[PDB]
């Protein structure tokens, strides 16, 4: 049922979608609609009076948001990821941070931070860039390096003690409000300071479900979604746009109906393939065993062809609208804007086909964040 909520807020976020771009940020009754239907916790554990849902069902509702507007979406997934490292705090500051349904949380996994070890935590200074949905987050879990450590540590923050930079300022996503945001010699006390390697507190199957994959999954799925969103955009379009010469619609060319058809396959094609391994991925993190390494190297090769297909899928659809979408006030250049930020995540860019490659091809890896 949080499926329908999640359809019916993709409806308010496109209706929105303009006052997003402008103030960069979810207006507020759209965070407060995001809340109330458990999105933006979705995935923390029970304790904590959250739903506890299984990936598929929430990475199918940040796709859906995503569909209204990509920088909903995106600022879904990434609560969604952000909120499993909840399951990793221990108990008490678990309890003070998102106990009794409190508590959203943002995420940088980059080490940016430097921390030193006090007397009862650590004491952390640093600078993180792309800090989706600091706006409406409370807390953000950073990675940064304590003292000697050469694998790196996770610190929760409270945004009080941050400074927000205005740094977002970017072709799209700009909803998404990914400001950078500084430490400046923050104490953590060291109840809220781990190790992601180290596994989580809560040992249900959704922490056992791979968290790089997951973190990965969920950019496809907003990618997925703003895809989705374009094609519909030109379908709409096609027919109607008449031109000035004595051919007629653009729906009427052979160009634009082979493109439709290659977009909608291609499209329909990744978008099955991450299901599918979220779906087998899900089921064996029941098991005894961590999830294996091959099972991890699918979720990630899924989640890259996702993005990669959606912003192919998207120029498709912006180029066949041709003199249309070049105009601020066409649809389809938001959703061109939109893609073309997506693929620059680190975790589902061209480079991040390499190591996938060198796991189907048996070679030497250090898999440690596949
Ligand atoms: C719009 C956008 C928002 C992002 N948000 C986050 C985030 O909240 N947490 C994180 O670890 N990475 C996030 N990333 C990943 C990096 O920002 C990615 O864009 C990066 O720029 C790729 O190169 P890099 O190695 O310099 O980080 C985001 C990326 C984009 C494009
Ligand atoms: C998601 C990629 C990543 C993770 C980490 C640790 N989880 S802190 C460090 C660097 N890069």
């Amino acid at each position: 049922e949080i499926e329908i909520l999640a359809e019916k807020i993709a409806r308010w976020a496109r209706a929105r979608s303009a006052e997003i771009e402008r103030d960069r940020r979810l207006p507020d009754e759209l965070v407060t609609r995001l809340r109330e239907a458990g999105l933006l916790r979705a995935t923390m554990p029970r304790e904590v009076a959250a739903p506890e849902l299984a990936p598929g069902r929430a990475l199918r509702c940040a796709e859906a948001v995503a569909r209204g507007d990509a920088s909903a979406g995106w600022c879904v997934s990434i609560a969604i990821t952000s909120a499993l490292l909840v399951a990793y705090l221990p108990a008490r500051s678990r309890e003070e941070m998102f106990g009794g349904g409190r508590g959203v949380a943002a995420g940088v996994w980059a080490p940016r931070g430097t921390a030193r070890s006090v007397d009862g935590g650590v004491v952390v200074s640093g600078r993180w860039p792309f800090c989706s949905g600091i706006n409406h987050a409370d807390i953000m879990f950073a990675g940064c390096f304590v003292d000697d450590r050469q694998v790196p540590s996770v610190v929760a923050l409270n945004k009080d003690e941050l400074q927000v930079l205005d740094t977002w300022h970017t072709l799209g996503l700009r909803g998404t409000g990914s400001h950078d945001c500084v430490a400046d010699d923050v104490f953590v006390p060291a109840d809220r300071v781990f190790s992601v390697f180290d596994g989580p507190i809560v040992d249900r199957p959704l922490y056992r479900f791979p968290v790089f994959g997951f973190f990965a999954l969920s950019i496809g799925a907003a990618a997925l979604g703003n895809a989705r969103a374009a094609i519909d955009d030109l379908v709409e379009l096609a027919g109607g746009k008449k031109g000035l010469g004595t051919t007629r619609t653009l729906a009427e060319r052979s160009a634009t109906q082979a493109a439709a058809a290659t977009a909608e396959s291609a499209l329909g094609a990744a978008r099955a393939l991450f299901y599918e391994v979220i779906e087998a991925a899900w089921q064996v993190s029941h098991d005894a065993e961590a999830v294996p390494v091959t099972m991890r190297n699918r979720l990630r090769l899924a989640a890259t062809h996702a993005v990669r297909t959606s912003a192919d899928v998207v120029r498709s659809m912006y180029d066949l609208a041709g003199g249309t979408a070049i105009y601020d006030n066409a649809p389809l250049q938001r959703r061109f804007r939109d893609a073309f930020t997506a693929t620059a995540h680190f975790q589902v860019n061209e480079a991040s086909r390499e190591l996938p490659g060198r796991v189907l091809l048996d070679q030497p890896a250090d898999v440690s964040m596949l």
